[PDB]
């Protein structure tokens, strides 16, 4: 997250931290995700496509820090890694960038909701907020494009939804953006998602309800003028989600 503010898991208790084990046993951070039910985390396919083996991954819920444990956190293995059959990647864009992880603990349990662990509602179908609505993004991704490290503390920021017609401009992304994607950015291009934020939540208040409107997917650079963050439009994938859960 470029700009924005530090936060803790209580302010985004559906946030899932996804890591991968290496050969030799080192564990590194991969991507964010969102808990949509006790046993299911939703994320981005591009996070896993190069290492598509479920046994390589670890999921934490209730975690506010990257490389130190948070009190009350839960750790899960991945019982099921479901990538979207229609995924593709062009130079920049990723299409159908959506993935489901079924989580199971070593004791065989799903998520127990607590103060630090809660589910996020999915939107009703084809129902998103109007352009210019302020939504929030959360993640452990880079604080600056030039950074070598990820932040140790969880971050969040606010971005405003951009219209398809506007994001369609050649100055913006041309035809790289489809109706299955959403664009969002700061009016000053001052704050944004970045590398390491992929798979995490774009949350909007719709109908008085905090709703998983998007999943961090791609962008050109981070917090660059005319280059918004691009998000998987969750409201266009409900059958896929419903069928696979
Ligand atoms: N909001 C947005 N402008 N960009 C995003 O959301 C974003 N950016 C990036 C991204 C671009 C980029 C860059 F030009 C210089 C330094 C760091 C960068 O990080 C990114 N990367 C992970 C995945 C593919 C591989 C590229 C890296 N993933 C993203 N989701």
């Amino acid at each position: 997250i470029i700009g924005g503010e530090f936060t803790t898991i209580e302010n985004q208790p559906w946030f899932a931290a996804i890591y991968r084990r290496h050969r030799g046993g080192s564990v590194t951070y991969v991507c964010g995700g969102s808990l949509i039910s006790p046993c299911w985390v939703i994320s981005a396919t591009h996070c896993f496509i190069d290492y598509p083996k479920k046994e390589d991954y670890i999921v934490y819920l209730g975690r506010s820090r990257l490389n130190s444990n948070t009190q009350g956190e839960m750790k899960f293995e991945v019982e099921n890694l479901i990538l979207h059959k229609d995924y593709s990647a062009d130079t920049l864009a990723h299409h159908n960038d959506i993935a489901l992880l079924k989580i199971r603990s070593k004791e065989g349990r799903c998520a127990q909701p607590s103060r630090t662990i809660q589910t996020i509602a999915l939107p009703s179908m084809y129902n998103d907020p109007q352009f210019g609505t302020s939504c929030e993004i959360t993640g452990f991704g880079k604080e600056q494009s030039t950074d070598y490290l990820y932040p140790e503390q969880l971050k969040m920021t606010v971005v405003k939804l951009i219209s398809h017609r506007e994001c369609q401009q050649p100055h913006y992304y041309g035809s790289e953006v489809t109706t299955k994607m959403l664009c969002a950015a700061d009016p000053q291009w001052k704050t944004d998602s970045c590398q390491g934020d992929s798979g995490g939540p774009l949350v909007c208040s719709l109908q008085g309800r905090m709703t998983l409107t998007g999943i961090v997917s791609w962008g050109r650079g981070c917090a660059l003028k005319d280059k918004p963050g691009v998000y998987t439009r969750v409201s266009h994938f409900l059958p896929w989600i419903r069928s696979h859960t």
